[PDB]
């Protein structure tokens, strides 16, 4: 993925949250 674990490790532009399954977002699907 994106970001977090199944991208190993990396984080989200900006200001973004990532996702528990690693993409990113902001939102509760992507910050829970
Ligand atoms: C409950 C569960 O975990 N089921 C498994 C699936 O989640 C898994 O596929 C993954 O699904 C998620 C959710 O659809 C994918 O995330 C989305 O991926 C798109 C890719 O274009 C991304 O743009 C979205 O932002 C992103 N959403 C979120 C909330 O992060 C994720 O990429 C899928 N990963 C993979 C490697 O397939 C399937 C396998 O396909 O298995 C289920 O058990």
């Amino acid at each position: 993925e994106q970001c977090g674990r199944q991208a190993g490790g990396k984080l989200c532009p900006n200001n973004l949250c990532c996702s528990q399954w690693g993409w990113c977002g902001s939102t509760d699907e992507y910050c829970s």
